[PDB]
């Protein structure tokens, strides 16, 4: 069965507001900060910050939509979703008193959609992109990156095949021949493992 | 509302083989293992051992009661309970072909059942256990270790207070005056933090 969950405890970069549908649905958007720790191409230790949208809607917006603070440490559990746009839909949140660690791990499980096309940065990096459908845990499709040892491994598999990933939520940039910088949320398998199958 | 929540990956120690109560009911007990990684009291990288029963019953039980062998992988999802011995009960199994990035991590949202009495090993370091009752996500009654900084800073809670905690399943050793060795499955806390209330 397809599984899509994301656990992430980041502090609040606003104060959020509610919102309505036009239909009445209560909308809480909150917007999310932590960082996570990486090794860059050349074996140093780095932290990048991730920033990631989080909707809460319905009987959760009305709950929590007069208690929040910007600065507010919040964990959710929730599971990935567009609105293009990957976000976070809340199944539930518990905000903290937050007065290392991290927290901000996803879960996915699915089949490919296309065979993986293994690249090499410019520094002779390994790097995979990999297309996941996964059918709720109608279809949902979400990309996937993975870099290295796991990304010469993710070359091996071919559209179809069923993939479980551990990963995290990161952000990264796309950047125009004129130096426009755009952002995009993606998962970074951390683990990949095949299922029976 | 409390959260009890189990997420592992493990080798299968023994090939299961299917058991019934006397009602009819599957029951398919798998015997996992694993390592983790932590740092010993003099600053040493070290990894050991955990090794946890996780009960499958009635339909996954039913599922996967001819399927699985010695040595296989298997992912978990479950919740912790007993049976007096602390194992992970299955929410669902995903068997994977298996041919670091460890998967040992537990989530609990609860209230202390009493103050945390904070010790210290004969090396001095800081340790404390806390009791937590879990209310279903009747009451459950679960055991957490937390170590260092974060025994110092848990030592300021008391009886009653929330807390999340996220943490790894672990196998404590018990040792009689006469060298007898006994083991105990607990929560080993990573994070923790203090849920709004």
């Amino acid at each position: 069965r397809g599984l899509n969950q994301v656990f992430l405890i980041g502090t609040l970069t606003a104060r959020p507001d509610m919102r309505y549908t036009p239909g009445g649905l209560a909308i809480l958007d909150l917007n999310l900060a932590g960082q996570d720790a990486f090794t860059d191409e050349s074996g140093q230790e780095r932290e990048v910050p991730w920033y990631h949208r989080v909707r809460l809607l319905g009987r959760q917006a009305e709950m929590w939509g007069d208690l929040l603070e910007k600065g507010q440490l919040i964990f959710v559990e929730g599971r990935l979703e567009y609105r293009s746009e990957v976000q976070v839909r809340a199944e539930f949140i518990d905000p903290l008193e937050g007065r290392r660690r991290a927290l901000n791990q996803v879960i996915l499980m699915g089949n490919l959609t296309r065979d993986p096309d293994l690249r090499y940065t410019p520094q002779g990096t390994a790097v995979v992109r990999l297309g996941l459908a996964v059918n709720e845990r109608r279809t949902h499709f979400l990309e996937v990156q993975a870099w290295r040892e796991l990304a010469e491994w993710a070359s091996e598999l071919r559209k179809g095949d069923g993939l479980l990933v551990i990963g995290r939520l990161v952000n990264d940039s796309w950047t125009s021949s004129s130096g426009e910088r755009r952002f995009q949320t993606r998962v970074e398998a951390l683990r990949l493992e095949r299922p029976t199958r």
